[PDB]
């Protein structure tokens, strides 16, 4: 592979919410296909199902519209109503503590799913290791 595997603790029984340190936002999907992050933990976009495919593979699905969590071509995070190549993810520990999600499609080119610290996500290219927007830890709802 191009990535490591240490993999997170866990499952994915729950539905969780994926907040970002960085910011502090929890990654959302809104109903129109749009990826950002918000503060409100009470928001109904946040609540994030994941899914494995292969082990330290997921998707991450809305669970209040059902879209998945995809990244383009253009490394651009979007919901995707149906699950395709572009929705699933290499789920890693990082830094010994946070997940990260790599683009499995993109995964060459180390694209992360990321939140800056206004809430925008990270575009993939804009993303690598060692940044701070990559790093999630899933919550409880």
């Amino acid at each position: 592979h191009h990535h490591h595997f240490n993999l997170p603790p866990g499952n994915y029984k729950k539905p969780k919410l994926l907040y970002c340190s960085n910011g502090g936002h929890f990654l959302r999907i809104l109903p129109d296909g749009t990826v950002d992050g918000t503060r409100d933990r009470s928001d109904q976009h946040i609540q994030l199902q994941l899914s494995a495919e292969s082990v330290g593979e997921v998707y991450i699905k809305s669970t209040e519209t059902g879209q998945y969590l995809a990244m383009d071509t253009d490394g651009l995070l979007y919901g995707s109503q149906t699950p395709n190549e572009e929705c699933l993810f290499l789920e890693r520990l990082e830094e010994n503590h946070y997940n990260t999600y790599i683009s499995k499609k993109h995964a060459e080119k180390n694209w992360f799913v990321g939140l800056k610290k206004n809430g925008s996500t990270k575009r993939g290219p804009r993303t690598h290791y060692g940044q701070k927007a990559i790093l999630f830890l899933p919550l409880p709802v």
